[PDB]
């Protein structure tokens, strides 16, 4: 996973806070991330976000 893409995704979730999975995928693709699922999964590992039921939430 590319580090610039990680930073792009972190800034996205910092702004949106709680995002449905399909929206997040489309929005990250628009921001130039060809494989958002890999970047999302990395952010979950890092503890930046966590998954609900089809939603991603920024950890406070």
């Amino acid at each position: 996973v590319n580090q610039k893409e990680i930073e792009i995704a972190i800034e996205y979730f910092k702004n949106y806070i709680s995002v449905g999975e399909i929206v997040a995928t489309m929005d990250l693709k628009a921001r130039g991330i060809s494989n958002p699922q890999a970047v999302i999964s990395k952010l979950i590992e890092m503890g930046i976000i966590e998954k609900g039921e089809g939603c991603y939430n920024l950890v406070r």
